[PDB]
């Protein structure tokens, strides 16, 4: 279904281009940065137009289209121009906010200066420009049209302090794409800052004035966070950065960026800049958006199978800040394809990307049919598990409602040969020696079990947040005494399950053997072989507890991680290792595997072991 247009067209497409007065239309040679908004219906695509070049430092004017027939057809204009100082003169990384029937573009403007703005000693040859576009619509003569008058740039200058905690400024500018209005009304713009000492890092700047005057929020990201965007999710911002060569970095703020926190539990550290996670970053798409009555969010960056900057493989991403799943490929094949811009308006799915040849970029638009499909068939699945869970009559009449809150992965009914298969369809498990059984899976035999990927996902790693906190639940059934002690459930540190940091197993005594991170394991309580067991692992604040049928074993909440250090989880292991090389054999039945990003209280585990029996999804298929 999916189609696009060559619509920012390199070494093709052409600008009018002003200088002393005059008025030319001039070929572009590459077009990058794209943004893509909506304006009162009027779709408007803002980017860099590099006229002679793609390389970064050369003359750049901001270019804008606008289309009022959903994108068929086009206006074209130059929203800001340099300063026509030298060859390199520039504008640049256009950074938009919409707000009302207006345009804020944020840019960096450098008269002579011959490196990267980054590499620079001094603010010499720098200035930090707004300027605002107003947008007007017509209807004369039964045609629908617009028009777009920008204003002046207006330097910001005067609002950046020299000084921030432990460190003097240098330059700053936007982080690129699209940038937001605030629910109370502000004008935010992600921003990335240099320091004297060449540290680059990200901020929060803000306007509660209409833009007359700007505030940076007095927290800021990790060093090396570089072209931040942000979105407003339940009353916070949640700033997501690119690292060169490291895991992109996720904050929250509530406080217009007084104070940050790391998304450990959420969304920090998920998405790899490539296979190996050790290759250039980039600019990605990141808004919060409403689909058939869901509130979500959609992420771009491309997985970079080639390396280096040549960012191949633009892939698109839908979370509901719990679940995180892979809508596919954007881009086509393997071409290079690094910065993107999405747009959600009137039910239908756009996005404005960069495609790269040779060094020579052109802009896509694209008409992302496919992907919303899948998108709105997935959201249906979540909504539709959530209300299943939801529904449920609680045993204690009506008990408290099963929660739903937090809740990332399950584990039911749907099985198949090797995989066991996820209801919010984003992560399935793998297995051995499994047959099927209601709402679960029977396993047998050395090398028995299923592995649910952590760090094992690869590049983009969906339950990181498992290594700040979390509550795997199952009900388990033991079929045979072990010879000596064997594994039901878990999270494995490395690749065999040999290194715990939290799990649950049986030994030939009868009793239950917890593990707590690498302290000597001490036997307790007691098992019948046949009885349907439920348990709980609760992780948080590096303490680890483990509760059968509702109440807490021996032990419980003990220290799993040396202060200092924090995790990093292969995997979770289920009804055995899933591992040939591990001599154990755990003969069990597992049903109904969750998986919460925190710790349950105790009500929230009491109502899910009375409610063993409702939860499994056979018959809601």
């Amino acid at each position: 279904g999916s189609s696009r247009v060559e619509l920012f067209k390199r070494q093709s497409s052409k600008v009018p281009f002003e200088k002393d007065g005059k008025v030319t239309e001039r070929v572009v040679h590459s077009f990058r940065l794209p943004a893509l908004v909506n304006v009162d219906g009027v779709m408007v695509a803002i980017a860099d137009a590099r006229y002679e070049t793609s390389f970064d430092n050369s003359l750049i004017d901001t270019v804008a289209k606008y289309s009022v027939d959903d994108g068929e057809t086009w206006e074209t204009q130059i929203a800001i121009k340099n300063s026509r100082a030298s060859s390199v003169s520039r504008v640049v990384d256009p950074t938009v906010i919409v707000k009302g029937n207006k345009l804020y573009v944020l840019v960096g403007s450098y008269n002579s200066s011959r490196s990267y703005w980054t590499s620079h000693g001094d603010a010499r040859d720098w200035d930090i420009l707004l300027a605002v576009g107003e947008v007007t619509k017509s209807t004369a003569g039964g045609k629908i049209t617009a028009s777009i008058k920008w204003g002046s740039p207006v330097s910001l200058k005067e609002f950046f302090p020299a000084e921030m905690e432990g460190m003097h400024t240098n330059q700053f500018l936007g982080g690129a794409g699209v940038a937001i209005v605030a629910s109370n009304g502000n004008l935010v713009y992600p921003v990335q800052v240099t320091n004297k000492k060449k540290q680059v890092f990200s901020k929060i700047f803000y306007s509660e004035d209409e833009g007359k005057t700007w505030k940076f929020g007095k927290g800021r990201s990790a060093f090396g966070c570089s072209e931040p965007v942000a979105l407003e999710w339940e009353g916070k911002l949640i700033i997501n950065t690119r690292v060169d060569y490291r895991r992109r970095l996720v904050y929250e703020s509530s406080d217009m960026g007084n104070t940050w926190l790391e998304a450990v539990g959420t969304l920090s550290r998920v998405w790899g800049p490539s296979p190996k996670s050790n290759q250039p970053g980039s600019q990605s798409s990141f808004t919060a958006v409403t689909i058939e009555g869901m509130r979500v969010m959609l992420f771009t960056h491309p997985l970079n199978f080639k390396g280096r900057w040549l960012r191949d493989r633009l892939n698109l991403w839908l979370t509901d800040n719990q679940r995180i799943y892979n809508v596919g490929q954007v881009s086509i094949g393997d071409e290079n394809s690094a910065y993107s811009s999405v747009l959600y308006k009137d039910d239908k799915l756009y996005c404005l990307h960069e495609i790269n040849s040779n060094e020579v970029y052109s802009l896509v638009f694209a008409r992302l049919v496919g992907e919303l499909r899948i998108i709105k068939s997935v959201l249906q699945s979540w909504k539709n598990w959530d209300s299943h869970l939801s529904s449920i009559c609680t045993p204690a009449g009506c008990g408290p409602a099963v929660t739903t809150v937090g809740l990332v992965g399950f584990l039911s009914h749907s099985a198949t040969k090797t995989e066991w298969e996820d209801a919010y369809r984003c992560v399935n498990a793998s297995t051995a020696n499994a047959e099927r059984v209601p709402n679960g899976l029977k396993f047998a035999g050395v090398g028995g079990g299923a592995l649910w990927p952590v760090s094992q996902q690869g590049q983009n790693q969906r339950y990181h947040f498992a290594n700040h906190a979390f509550t795997l639940v199952a009900s388990v059934t033991i079929h045979e005494v072990p010879k000596g002690a064997s594994p039901l459930l878990g999270a494995s540190l490395d690749s065999s399950g040999g290194k715990k940091l939290l799990g649950l197993s049986y030994d030939k005594r009868h009793q239950w053997q917890p593990i707590y991170g690498s302290t000597p394991v001490t036997p307790t309580g007691s098992w019948e072989m046949g009885k349907r067991y439920h348990v709980v692992l609760t992780m948080a604040n590096k303490i680890g507890s483990v509760y059968i049928d509702g109440e807490p074993l021996e032990g419980s909440g003990q220290t799993v991680v040396p202060d200092e250090r924090t995790p990093d989880i292969s995997h979770f292991y289920v009804g055995g290792y899933k591992r040939s090389g591990m001599p154990t054999d755990s003969r069990v039945t597992v049903n109904n595997v969750l998986l919460y990003n925190r710790q349950l209280n105790a009500e929230e585990i009491r109502t899910l072991f009375l409610s063993q029996d409702l939860i499994g999804t056979e018959a809601h298929m």
